[PDB]
């Protein structure tokens, strides 16, 4: 059984997802993270290709979790009788992106595009197996610091995308778009992006652009620390009131200040080693 399989290390974090620890495969030694999730808390269920009942956020790793590496790979699931018990790959050595600029300050410019480019193809990836990740953040991003790659975690807020409207959102409030406080109405491709203009803006300044909901209201973006125009210009396109204003991803890509991206273990060797 599960209890035999892995090895349980120390607490890595605990909240409103539940609680994640450090763990290692009896079998081959390979590093793992084993999330716990209380049943009573899990609100949206789904069922996988055979129909077993289960956690939206298993569902979703499923579709997500193949090939590339931009998104955590789900590699085994266990159900308990008050909880499911969730194994995800565990890159060695780590650091979570919130933890990182707490530590670093404001990024410098290329080690932001580096990060804001892969962010962006993991978030492709999810949108093109048919998922909506919902809390974009740099605490759902982790950094695997010897290969300069960074990896999404935490779909426990996700959805299935679609094309119709969302009335509901169970994400992080300051990273929400001013559709949803205002209205409680969002379509999932133009709210990503406004998380992701939160996002670079948190990159490049150290802190995130706004508080309360009247500033996301607002939506008056101020430069706390010395920005080039080119990426302003990006955050303020990705923070447009608007959801119709809003660059697309490939609008995003092929923004000036996207050009010349630096390869993931160039940006380690750089910035990381
Ligand atoms: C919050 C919510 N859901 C999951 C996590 C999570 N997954 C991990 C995978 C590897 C290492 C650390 C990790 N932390 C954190």
């Amino acid at each position: 059984p599960l209890e035999s399989q892995y090895q349980v290390g120390p607490l890595l974090g605990s909240g409103g997802f539940g609680s994640v620890y450090s763990g290692i495969r009896v079998s081959d030694n390979l590093p793992v993270a084993i999330k716990h999730v209380e049943k009573d808390r899990i609100s949206d269920w789904g069922e996988l290709p055979n129909g077993t009942r289960v956690p939206m956020e298993v569902v979703l790793l499923k579709k997500v979790s193949s090939g590339f590496s931009g998104v955590i790979r789900l590699l085994d699931w266990f159900e308990r009788p008050d909880s499911f018990v969730l194994i995800l790959e565990r890159p060695e050595p780590v650091q979570d992106l919130f933890d990182f600029i707490t530590e670093r300050g404001a990024l410098q410019e290329e080690l932001a595009r580096s990060f804001f480019w892969q962010v962006l193809e993991a978030v492709r990836h999810c949108h093109n197996c048919g998922v909506l990740h919902r809390d974009i953040k740099d605490e759902n991003i982790l950094i695997d610091l010897n290969r300069g790659e960074l990896k999404l975690i935490d779909f426990g807020s996700g959805a299935l995308l679609k094309d119709t409207v969302y009335t509901d959102f169970d994400g992080t409030r300051v990273y929400s778009p001013p559709e949803w406080i205002r209205y409680h109405r969002y379509h999932g491709r133009s709210a990503a992006v406004w998380s992701l203009g939160i996002l670079l803006y948190d990159m490049v300044c150290g802190d995130i652009p706004f508080e309360h909901d009247e500033e996301i209201i607002r939506g008056q973006v101020f430069f706390r620390q010395r920005v080039s125009s080119e990426c302003q210009h990006l955050i303020r396109w990705c923070l447009a009131l608007r959801p119709s204003d809003r660059p697309t991803f490939e609008e995003i890509q092929n923004h000036p200040w996207m050009q010349d991206v630096l390869l993931p273990q160039e940006t380690a060797e750089i910035h990381l080693h």
